[PDB]
């Protein structure tokens, strides 16, 4: 089996993308965030605490002959940018883009923090990494992918995001279509429950490229490129009255500037990055100071090829008995 779905940025920044998902019988369609740095597929629920839901589509379970309580089962995640869900569990029928799972775990938040009560467009998340990471007390469950992949042509998913339009996720096959020239592969750590490889090394604009290696995690959830202060310093430096500052919390730049380009690369191969794709906007409305798309990773423990790097490439998420990922120009 495959499937296929169009995946939409949620605003004009690409801060996020969110991707229709049928959960139940009769189908009842979410607009999910496909997070490759989680594991938990939880939704907004008729369950969810009244005052927490601001405009979100919600799962009712008691309207789905197919939903099964999961019983004694809870869940509960916190994410990197500080936001946090957690709820019960139910067992349904999932598809995607024509790809179904029957006995699904489904878990249903009854709290969910603030950010994800103010996002009125992601009505929850589709966790991607390794079922190692999920969070369902007292006995873990699968991914959708891992659900899936016996019955996938081929053990794979790709991730084709795009910059200010939408873009594709695949499950099952490769579209070899979808990309320029050859898809470099590379190695994966999965001892962190991430998709964890090793960068060669990095340019800034026209400038030559630095070989050193950068361990990070492709993590189509995390909205920005957050990398070594030393590499995020030597970008910026470019950048006229780019600085970093503490109190919104990270580098801005003039919204006047033209921003360079920023290349990783994958192997022997090279992913470019155009400066329009690390344009964030103002700070606030109606500034002339606008964010940056790569950041330091200073802090936070791990480096992240967030959306800003993954929309440059088509990504491929091998999920073979030795996983690995794979990047190609597009």
């Amino acid at each position: 089996s495959t499937g296929s779905a169009t995946t939409t940025p949620i605003d004009s920044l690409d801060d996020a993308y969110i991707t229709p998902v049928q959960i139940g019988t009769p189908a009842q369609t979410l607009n999910l965030d496909f997070d490759t740095g989680s594991s938990d597929l939880w939704v907004f629920s008729s369950e969810t605490t009244a005052s927490e839901v601001d405009g979100q589509t919600i799962y009712t379970p008691s309207k789905s002959t197919t939903a099964k309580l999961l019983s004694g089962a809870t869940w509960s995640i916190s994410y990197g940018d500080g936001s946090s869900s957690s709820g019960d569990v139910y067992t349904d029928t999932v598809s995607v883009g024509g790809l179904t799972v029957t006995g699904q775990a489904v878990e249903s938040a009854k709290k969910v923090s603030s950010s994800f009560t103010e996002d009125s467009t992601i009505d929850g998340l589709l966790g991607l990494a390794f079922s190692t990471l999920n969070t369902v007390s007292p006995t873990q469950q699968k991914t959708f992918f891992d659900n899936a992949k016996a019955s996938l042509d081929s053990p794979v998913f790709t991730a084709d995001l795009g910059y200010h339009a939408p873009g594709t996720y695949n499950f099952g096959f490769i579209d070899t279509t979808a990309y320029t020239g050859s898809i470099t592969y590379t190695a994966v750590s999965t001892k962190q429950g991430f998709w964890e490889w090793t960068s060669t090394g990095y340019a800034v604009g026209s400038g030559t490229f630095k070989s050193t290696s950068i361990d990070g995690i492709a993590d189509t959830g995390t909205t920005l490129l957050y990398l070594p202060a030393t590499v995020v310093s030597a970008y910026w430096a470019q950048v006229s009255g780019a600085k970093s500052s503490s109190s919104v919390g990270g580098y801005v730049f003039p919204c006047s500037a033209t921003l360079p380009s920023f290349t990783f690369g994958v192997g022997s191969a090279r992913i470019v990055i155009p400066g329009d794709y690390i344009d964030f906007g103002p700070i606030s409305t109606g500034s002339s100071s606008c964010f940056g798309g790569i950041q330091s990773s200073a802090g936070i423990g791990i480096n992240i090829f967030g959306d800003v790097a993954l929309k440059a490439a088509f990504v491929v998420f091998n999920g073979a008995t030795t996983p690995t990922l794979g990047f190609a120009s597009k």
